[PDB]
């Protein structure tokens, strides 16, 4: 019984990868977090937004996404004192419009989760690689999905933040030669 291999020390990423990662997820609420969270990731590594995604929800859930959408620029300005969360300002302001473009994409009740996964023409894609390093972080559909949010306004979507939502959402079934039972390595 093996599993992955990167992962060590900092229970975070077996902890992480265990309740999700690999595990295709259509909840607009649980994947609209998955982008935004993420974003941050520019600069940082995915392991530091699991620790800020906990502080993250104890500043902006008070508020709830509501407020996230129609908060004023006092708001973010506040926060970049007191939060416990990465602070540049400009970082926070670009959260506020995620909210604002989610609410008004979903304002007329389109999905969006489905939207963003289903750029794979309602077909999940599988990899077959021996390790993780032959994996491409960079797949025809995460450049396709980058360019699609771009549209709706939103920034930090470089192809290696989509990459990383990619995995963790669950979209690309990441499973290595000998992973628990990975087959099609038969003769």
């Amino acid at each position: 019984m093996e599993r992955c291999g990167w992962v060590s020390q900092d229970p975070l990423y077996i902890a992480y990868h265990d309740n999700e990662w690999g595990v295709p997820e259509t909840d607009s609420k649980k994947l609209f977090e998955m982008i935004c969270l993420e974003g941050q990731q520019a600069g940082l590594s995915w392991i530091t937004v699991l620790k800020k995604r906990e502080n993250y929800r104890a500043c902006f859930h008070q508020f709830d996404p509501v407020k996230v959408a129609a908060m004023q620029e006092e708001d973010v300005e506040r926060l970049v004192q007191d939060a416990g969360i990465i602070r540049h300002r400009g970082k926070i302001q670009a959260i506020i419009g995620n909210a604002r473009a989610y609410l008004q994409m979903e304002q007329n009740g389109e999905p969006f989760a489905d939207f963003v996964w289903s750029f794979v023409n309602h077909q999940p894609q599988m990899t077959q690689a021996t390790t993780l390093s032959e994996i491409p972080t960079s797949t025809p559909a995460s450049d396709a999905l980058s360019k699609a949010l771009k549209k709706r306004g939103f920034k930090f979507v470089g192809t290696t933040i989509c990459y990383s939502f990619m995995q963790a959402c669950g979209l690309v079934n990441d499973h290595v030669v000998g992973c628990c039972c990975y087959p099609g390595n038969k003769p």
